[PDB]
RNA sequence: CGGUAAUACGGAGGGCGCGAGCGUUACCCGGAUUCACUGGGCGUAAAGGGCGUGUAGGCGGCCUGGGGCGUCCCAUGUGAAAGACCACGGCUCAACCGUGGGGGAGCGUGGGAUACGCUCAGGCUAGACGGUGGGAGAGGGUGGUGGAAUUCCCGGAGUAGCGGUGAAAUGCGCAGAUACCGGGAGGAACGCCGAGGCGAAGGCAGCCACCUGGUCCACCCGUGACGCUGAGGCGCGAAAGCGUGGGGAGCAAACCGGAUUAGAUACCCGGGUAGUCCACGCCCUAAACGAUGCGCGCUAGGUCUCUGGGUCUCCUGGGGGCCGAAGCUAACGCGUUAAGCGCGCCGCCUGGGGAGUACGGCCGCAAGGCUGAAACUCAAAGGAAUUGACGGGGGCCCGCACAAGCGGUGGAGCAUGUGGUUUAAUUCGAAGCAACGCGAAGAACCUUACCAGGCCUUGACAUGCUAGGGAACCCGGGUGAAAGCCUGGGGUGCCCCGCGAGGGGAGCCCUAGCACAGGUGCUGCAUGGCCGUCGUCAGCUCGUGCCGUGAGGUGUUGGGUUAAGUCCCGCAACGAGCGCAACCCCCGCCGUUAGUUGCCAGCGGUUCGGCCGGGCACUCUAACGGGACUGCCCGCGAAAGCGGGAGGAAGGAGGGGACGACGUCUGGUCAGCAUGGCCCUUACGGCCUGGGCGACACACGUGCUACAAUGCCCACUACAAAGCGAUGCCACCCGGCAACGGGGAGCUAAUCGCAAAAAGGUGGGCCCAGUUCGGAUUGGGGUCUGCAACCCGACCCCUGAAGCCGGAAUCGCUAGUAAUCGCGGAUCAGCCAUGCCGCG
RNA sequence: GCCCGGAUAGCUCAGGGUAGAGCAGGGGAUUGAAAAUCCCCGUGUCCUUGGUUCGAUUCCGAGUCCGGGCACCA
RNA sequence: AUGUUC
């Protein structure tokens, strides 16, 4: 039990919110919950795309969602039909007009959810783990990170006893606050239960 | 292997290997260089005999000759056939068979060679012995005799304790001890010298004498291989022990007493018999060890030391040590004193246990010694080195760890969590630190997982399919504690055939049917995620190099320094990473920006509160900056750093946060969530009403309030900070002793409100008392929240418990800390909050 | 008879204002647990009688029951 | 001085 969340220990400092709207106490009860259903829709639809992350600003009580994935191809459509039912999804379950607006993840392996998941994906295919794990970290490497780190928990190959297969290159300073270290975080379903996955992928300095 | 995902069980499919076969068991060889001739070993793994002496035996320097036994050569005989091997052939092949061919050690016979081994003969002098001359020595034996000490006896002198331990007591002592002195006895051992020396081993220590063994050196004088080893045999053999005698001071198995202890048949104390001593005779063992058989030769050196010799600053011999060449070694280590390189000879080993046991035999007075198995059993036993971890090991070093302090807990009441008991239920989890005011940041119903009872089933919730009706929605009627069951009505916007009949229609809702939902049911060793914890401890690693057969090591052992693997110095390492630190927030000094709702210094006005003009200066607010770095000075130091000083609001990490390395704990959580697997399906799901989680003979943790005078009560008067609030904070009136209730402004809040801060200060009262301390318990009468306060709420208003500072123990804190005093918040209708997180 | 002493909790024993250790039970405390160890409980006609005293288990005098020693018993 | 176990 220890190590604070990468991301929560930076925020005002080094790395952003994923959510930037303002309200009062009798307000943000509600925009949060929205934002949820909104977080969560988007989560299971777009798994396909590869999605990093869903920003969420708000201004005029109107709602606009960044959607950065990886294949934006994907979330679009042959001529947007796709993204045509996704901005009618969530105007059906918000009771407001929502804009979604996509952004290509440039770089998808310095993207450490998008790492993350990648390696989950791998391991969810009976892919083992300890080289996925250690490609993972060249991939990252090679795109020009100054260090990466990637975890898989336990129940590799599907062990009664779980265990933690780690792996890492580079520097990952992870005390350092002026660092920016993206984290990422996704599971492995499987037949055998699940597996966590982390990555931390950082980018440099100041 | 098998514990619920089993490539190891059983079956299936699939595969691999052989195939008229394939497997099994048994036995032999192989692997097994694991009986080692080829081809092993004995320092620590199993293995050097306890040491001499020596018999058989094994082995034997240099030269010359004779012999020709070994040995080698040639011929020749023999080595039957079959088999084996080569060729060619017969059965259609092959198996099987034929024919021919080459082998083959052995042994006989003849002839021959003479290097080596043997043998006979002669020779040599390098091995061995001897002569002469010198030497060192706890080498042995017998005799004596010297002083110190202990004990005891006789005295003297002197008196109250001595002795002894962790502490004591036993014991000795007034019948005179202990300490001191004189006289004497007797036994044992020899201080200093003293570390080395001698001996084959065991072992050997005052001095003197006699007897006696080994050994070294020199001259190079004599003999001339006379040598090495040595199965047996013979002798020697520490200590204990045995027999007969002696002797007996000190010591001291056993034993007796005293302690210690749970016991103490021990360790500590006081005594004490064998024995320890001597003679003679036995015993024959041992970690009898260098755990290393003896002899010889050969292979760098350095250094200390004993003892001889030397035209003596070094050489030369013999011993004893330490370090090391090459080499060996599993490693440790050994290394001219070999565990190296070699030859001779002896001894011994062959997994561990059983077992040095049994049986037998030999020896012994006995104790016992020697020789020495097997059954059965195990899958190891084991050596050395490595990384750890551990220590009632060491050095160095840290933390409120102790210590120094100050205040508490443990006692009392009560609050609260827990054990337990109880209950229909008292849901469930947390268990040393790191469970127990913990999950719970809010249990009357709800929560709620439990109990009782009453009810529901495609369901409180999801996705979708079939179908007559209904198709939104909304209202009452019975029966009920409520759920629910039964009921009767108001009444179709919408897509659309349409100008309508009438008729398609999608949402949506009920009925039945199908898939499915639901499960706080189990497993925290199936898990994720998150957390605790060692520990903010100073660590944990890597890349390349180098060291090591290797695990691994170095780096990161050392010296200094730091809060720190922080830095410096050093170094077969040079770097790097995760940690440390820094980058982030708060607090402390100042600046710039900004001037309302905040401030009010100087004005002017004034119903006093900055109220109005003005103004932002100061205070604030809050955003951006500056500022500290051992930078400067002195001293110490090689440096890093340290001591001190100055300036500065602030130093030596300025004070607090956030932050938790590789890993540990089969830590915690399936009951937050997620999740594999297991399980429930008119119930383990779902709804309700009521009860329970609040039970109380007990025990424990954390707290609160106290026991009072540095106090308590009442009046009056001050000085905060951080938060919170528009179905909420509530000013201010009024009524009420009061909780509160009626009114009722202001406040989307730097505006108005909660708000009184309390301790403090000033008055007064109490006068040491179970009290004007303390406020438990209990009776009544009220208030408020809420459908509802019986179990079970808080608050207000009129009994007055225990408790006179708390046993063994035990906690917190190093400075704006502890101690004490209040304030706010989350949760929340209300509150059992004395908790928690914060603020001053 | 005479002189001495004893009688205290269930047992074994300590002692002018006051009743105690010990053993056994039970709570605690210590330990990560368990033992060992430490702490706290509840226990009396203080033999009986009269005296002294404000107070007696304590001092006095008597008496009973024991123990020691000595008398002696019609 | 002593001071056991899992
Ligand atoms: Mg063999
Ligand atoms: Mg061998
Ligand atoms: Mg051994
Ligand atoms: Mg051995
Ligand atoms: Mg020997
Ligand atoms: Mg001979
Ligand atoms: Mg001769
Ligand atoms: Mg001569
Ligand atoms: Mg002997
Ligand atoms: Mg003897
Ligand atoms: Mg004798
Ligand atoms: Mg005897
Ligand atoms: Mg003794
Ligand atoms: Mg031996
Ligand atoms: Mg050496
Ligand atoms: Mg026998
Ligand atoms: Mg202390
Ligand atoms: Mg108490
Ligand atoms: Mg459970
Ligand atoms: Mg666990
Ligand atoms: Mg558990
Ligand atoms: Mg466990
Ligand atoms: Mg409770
Ligand atoms: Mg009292
Ligand atoms: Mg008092």
């Amino acid at each position: 039990g220890n190590k604070i969340h990468p991301i929560g220990f930076r925020l005002g400092i080094t790395r952003d919110w994923e959510s930037r709207w303002y309200a009062g106490k009798k307000q943000y009860r509600h925009l949060l919950l929205e934002d949820q259903r909104i977080r969560g829709l988007l989560e299971k639809e777009l798994y396909s795309a590869g999605l990093a992350r869903v920003d969420i600003e708000r201004a005029a009580d109107n709602v606009a969602v960044t959607v950065h994935v990886a294949k934006p191809g994907v979330v679009i459509g042959r001529g947007g039909e796709r993204i045509r039912v996704l901005r009618e999804e969530l105007a059906k379950l918000t009771g407001k007009n929502v804009a979604l607006n996509v952004q290509e993840v440039q770089n998808p392996n310095l993207s450490a959810p998008l790492v993350a998941q990648r390696v989950a994906e791998q391991i969810e295919r009976r892919f083992a783990v300890r080289r996925a794990i250690k490609q993972a970290v060249q991939r990252v490497m090679e795109s020009g990170a100054k260090g990466a780190k990637v975890i898989v928990s336990g129940r590799i190959g599907g062990a009664e006893q779980a265990r933690t297969e780690w792996a890492a290159q580079g520097r990952v300073p992870l005390h350092t606050l002026r660092a920016n270290i993206d984290y990422g975080f996704a599971l492995a379903r499987t037949t055998y239960g699940v597996l966590g996955v982390k990555a931390y992928i950082f980018l440099g300095e100041v």
